[PDB]
């Protein structure tokens, strides 16, 4: 399934995933694309604060959800 | 004394400092927390942009005083 992440720029970027990717797998496609080591991004959604021990099914992310990226 | 570096995102750090600390060494406090390298990072009190080569006395800076972080 098709997933977006917006960046603090306001650049929105299009994922590949499947429910069960960890988090851990989708910052890996994150640096990928735009080359930010995993260490430095911190993934929200829905206001929540995603662990890179779980995955997207956990937190019932469906097809065409919204993800925010946050840099440290 | 203690002073506090808030985010974009609006996280809040605490950190140790002396009047006599440079504010060089404030970014270099800050790299070691956030792995923000100091180059990337641009600290603003009370509306001011604080130089490296200053002290916190310098801007009359106190205990409890919280300044601005922001990220180029």
């Amino acid at each position: 399934m098709q997933i977006f992440v917006k960046t603090l720029t306001g650049k929105t970027i299009t994922l590949e995933v499947e429910p069960s990717d960890t988090i851990e797998n989708v910052k890996a496609k994150i640096q990928d694309k735009e080359g930010i080591p995993p260490d430095q991004q911190r993934l929200i959604f829905a206001g929540k604060q995603l662990e890179d021990g779980r995955t997207l099914s956990d937190y019932n992310i469906q097809k065409e959800s919204t993800l925010h990226l946050v840099l440290r």
